[PDB]
């Protein structure tokens, strides 16, 4: 799947922003619009077991650019809360639903 990161009007959102893939479906974030923006899976609304450090963006890395993906694919089942860092208080927070 891929998500798009900022509506093409600077909204800060995720679009599509709650949504369910598959275990082992790759899920493309694409920079949009409104960056700088990242992903950030929250520790506490995760599955047990899966470790928030391997699947978020690194702290201080930031898509500023157009076009510049992330790329991360969820294994375990269960549903994954996550959010773009310096947005997280305008609302830019989504749900991924692995089954
Ligand atoms: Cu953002």
């Amino acid at each position: 799947v891929e998500v798009l990161l900022g509506g093409d009007d600077g909204s800060l959102a995720f679009l599509p922003g709650d949504f369910s893939v598959a275990s082992g479906e790759e899920i493309v974030f694409k920079n949009n619009a409104g960056f700088p923006h990242n992903v950030v899976f929250d520790e506490d609304e995760i599955p047990s077991g899966v470790d928030a450090a391997k699947i978020s963006m690194s702290e201080e890395d930031l898509l500023n650019a157009p076009g510049e993906t992330y790329k991360v694919t969820l294994t375990e089942k269960g549903t994954y809360k996550f959010y773009c860092s310096p947005h997280q208080g305008a609302g830019m927070v989504g749900k991924v639903t692995v089954n």
